[PDB]
């Protein structure tokens, strides 16, 4: 079911039809795309805030108005989903969801409130996506350029009452319950080692420095924990390329940052009628980018090649984590984009691989006209047209992107809700 | 037998506080998407246009009208959707202007050519291009334009006029603002001059304000453009009961309904957003105005209408309907309930044709954002009361590529990424016309 490159305007946006994206009919190419046979694996990539905002920003920087992301922007069948959380007392939607609860949404099926992991407004657990596909003996991976602490890599392995409890400190504090001292199932880290996916990698090596209160490896730190318990782990580009296998004896742990991974690009903050008192800027790339670090890219990739020897199938999870700040934000989306292309690349090769790429929720930031006065923060950024393009941030709950390829993807056509993601990825890997 | 399908139901399924609750699907998806796929003629099109409406301004209207977990049984149920960019141009450089206004949006799905802001018809070197509604029309398809705004402005005067900025309305802006297009400095006319040329078989909106102004030169030199309408054989009407005696409208005998002097009457009433609205002030329940009544039809009443009329014509039609905006979210909630209104009514008749292919779009996005309740933001903020019993609050703080859904013959067309010229392109495609 290969391809749509490209869809970038097609000749001289000044000429009639010059910025077309089509170059004819594409009722063959959509039937092309609809095949409703068995998932053998799933790809779910996820952009932190990444809403059709964001990356119509992201293009127009980095691409032009008229040029084409080919991982984002070529996922042939798409439609908008919602994100809403629940008020914890009333049961009422609430309009505006953090990452933990949609993140929730998606790996569990249900609902909750903000601030939740892996549980419902009850605080009763759910099982995630991540937990049944290894229960079917389907090879797991779990990627991020986030802390893996943080909601969206943590809601696939750990199941706590707030996305703050990282560690024992933290949830001893925050989760009593699930304080492992007090007979809950531990920490955010410490669900994540019991959950022992085939690879983990992202950042976040800090809160492995804490010793568990209880249990087994009481007193070790948990990277001793995780040493003790068969994992590899990895901290850098070279120990990661090394590594040849990655399963239940051997299983893979990357931590290549002390908290979040590196950003790609550079720029200052965005500050009171910045695009009027201040220069248009050009982003730059990050210094603390290296080949020893690797990219969102090279995890995926490295993700993609260690998973793919298990027979049955995988489930990978993969998200672009972002960490006011225009060039932050846009070079966040282009590390989500190439990740997007490795994913695509496979799926297109191997013939039964369903790709998703979406966001947890939309950002604030918006592109506005160049002369705008705002009452928030603005930026005027030169893109890759030549021209200037504005974005403001003026202290969200629309419905937003969702986009598939491969079997089973035409569920995301349409109005669907981010729970229903769930129950996609369930059916187009046979699991009950 | 109506029967390629329109999505019925997605709602959430059950109760959104229990797992599987909040699904909006009850199963795979990809028999139904299968069967909504053609590539047979279009004999119609319906293109209906919600000023403003980008995928905030959806999500927003629905919350409150519908519920969090609600569906707009219009707007939410297009089977095959997509998101497409409409950038404008810098008239001078020809690079990208990333923020577009309503003219030059709607220059672009009219005529399959990017141009400057405020810009009606005409490229960047204010060279005219043909409409499709002027291409339908060539091709003895009937034709109409369905507004609730003044039909003058930007989206409707698109489809029929090639004027060098949007503020050209009558022959006294036109001599003003667009010298080369005024008609009695050699051009073409004001946009009402240039609609009344047009002579869409069914023209239907506000507007009549420029309407009492006098031709400047030709024919009709001296007659109120009131007059001249009349003159040239148009049936005038100006309320629901004038509206509903019409029998038929074609090209001996074409309809235009003026229903205000300006813009139609707006669905709902409430107040402005303020500063720190959603501290400040209660949460706002928004209320009917009173200026909608029965005497003055509704836009889906006019789309029916239209439809009514057009469908008449053997070889086909081609019908564009705009819910027309104007910071006061119960105004821009009640135009996408009245937007959504109309699609029904659209998709009701497509799905019994069979060969209608119906577009449900925007020309660019609003600014508006839903934000958390207790925000202290810059900009202007208000709380509302909905239909589920909490409050959403609005933030008033644009570029975003937005929702673009269809249902019908060449749908396939417009999901994924495309540009709002390609739409001109499939319109044309679809119609068969050259």
């Amino acid at each position: 079911m290969p391809v749509l490159e490209n869809r970038a305007a097609q000749g001289d946006i000044t000429a009639p039809g010059g910025a077309r994206r089509l170059t004819g009919d594409q009722t063959a190419a959509l039937r092309d795309s609809l095949s409703d046979k068995p998932a053998k694996n799933i790809i779910l990539l996820i952009g932190d805030g990444m809403g059709d905002s964001e990356i119509t920003a992201a293009r127009n920087y980095a691409e032009g108005a008229g040029g084409f992301f080919k991982g984002i922007d070529a996922l042939p069948l798409t439609g908008q989903y919602t994100h809403y959380a629940l008020n914890k007392k009333t049961g009422k939607p609430d309009y505006v969801t953090d990452s933990a609860a949609s993140a929730t949404a998606w790996s569990t099926g249900v609902k909750t409130y903000n601030g939740a992991l892996g549980v419902d407004i009850h605080e009763k657990d759910h099982p995630t996506i991540l937990e049944m596909a290894k229960a079917a003996g389907l090879a797991t991976g779990n990627v991020s350029t986030a802390e893996l602490q943080d909601a969206v890599p943590a809601a696939l392995v750990a199941h706590v009452t707030s996305r703050k409890c990282y560690g024992p400190s933290a949830t001893s504090e925050k989760c009593p319950g699930n304080a492992l001292e007090k007979g809950g199932k531990g920490s955010i880290t410490e669900q994540l080692l019991n959950a022992r996916a085939d690879v983990t990698l992202g950042g976040g090596a800090k809160t492995f420095a804490e010793t568990a209160t209880a249990g087994e490896w009481q007193g070790k730190t948990l990277r001793e924990q995780a040493q003790a318990r068969g994992y590899q782990l990895v901290s850098d580009a070279a120990s990661l390329n090394s590594v040849t296998e990655a399963n239940q004896q051997k299983p893979l742990l990357g931590l290549f940052a002390d908290g979040n991974m590196p950003v790609r690009w550079l720029g200052p903050k965005a500050t009171y009628h910045g695009n009027i008192d201040k220069p248009a800027v050009t982003c730059t790339p990050n210094p603390q980018r290296n080949d020893s670090v690797p990219t969102l890219a090279q995890m995926t990739d490295k993700a993609i090649e260690l998973l793919s020897k298990n027979e049955k199938g995988f489930f990978l999870q993969v998200e672009g984590a972002s960490i006011a700040n225009p060039c932050g934000q846009i070079g966040e989306t282009v590390d989500l984009d190439e990740a997007v292309q490795r994913a695509l690349e496979f799926a297109k090769k191997e013939g039964n691989t369903l790709v998703i790429v979406t966001a947890d929720h939309a950002h604030a930031s918006q592109i506005v006209a160049p002369d705008t006065k705002a009452p928030g923060l603005t930026q005027a950024l030169n893109t890759k047209d030549g021209a200037v393009m504005v974005m403001s941030y003026g202290s969200t709950g629309s419905q937003l992107r969702i986009a598939a390829y491969g079997p089973h993807a035409a569920n995301v056509v349409g109005l669907t809700d981010q729970t229903d993601l769930f129950y996609t990825m369930k059916a187009a890997l046979g699991l009950k």
